[PDB]
DNA sequence: GCTATTAAAGGGCA
DNA sequence: TGCCCTTTAATAGC
């Protein structure tokens, strides 16, 4: 499925879902174990779990943020848990709406990559200025995903809703990164 | 750390 | 009315 013969990796996984239900983030924040509030500095109580090994935004609204996760089902089951522990503070919170918002991934090519000379010859889409940022910002437009490419052959790979996006925009660049293998 | 990338949620402000 | 606020994760040259 994917004929390079590499497979990115997920990294993170960022998702929401709708608790359908206001929430008292101050009775949240005092009551809970792992949370943090500073509606000083942003409107969400922050929140943590062991496993999956993530982190939540929960808003008063009863929207939530889930970040962090390897993989969808982990993002799904991390965000279950925090419905849940928003439930046993006493409040009806549901799980409504759950969608997978943004997935990362990253992959090794295995061989250093001549970025300007890429970057030259896809001008429409590459951004590469090395004394702000090392990476060639690579904005693909089908599927709409963005990569950054580095020297080094390392890829990171950002913007998919769905990991097929993920592997797509891998395999679209790959024959680009190998016409402009550093020799 | 910090630079940049991406995505969501919200309060605050020009 | 945009845009930042925070969080996360990979990357690498400051």
């Amino acid at each position: 499925k994917h004929p390079s013969g590499i497979v990115p990796t997920l990294q993170n996984i960022v998702s929401t879902v709708n608790l359908d239900c206001k929430l008292d983030l101050k009775a949240i924040a005092l009551q809970a174990r792992n949370a943090e509030y500073n509606p000083k500095r942003f409107a969400a109580v922050i929140m943590r779990i062991r496993e999956p090994k993530t982190t939540a935004l929960i808003f008063a609204s009863g929207k939530m943020v889930c970040t962090g996760a390897k993989s969808e089902d982990f993002s799904k089951m991390a965000a279950r848990k925090y419905a849940r522990i928003v439930q046993k503070l006493g409040f009806p919170a549901k799980f409504k709406d759950f969608k997978i918002q943004n997935i990362v991934g990253s992959c090794d090519v295995k061989f250093p990559i001549r970025l300007e000379g890429l970057a030259y010859s896809h001008a429409a889409f590459s951004s590469y200025e090395p004394e702000l940022f090392p990476g060639l910002i690579y904005r693909m437009k089908v599927p709409k995903i963005v990569l950054l490419i580095f020297v080094s052959g390392k890829i990171v790979i950002t913007g998919a809703k769905m990991r097929d996006e993920t592997y797509k925009a891998f395999e679209n660049i790959y024959p680009v990164l190998s016409e402009f293998r550093k020799i």
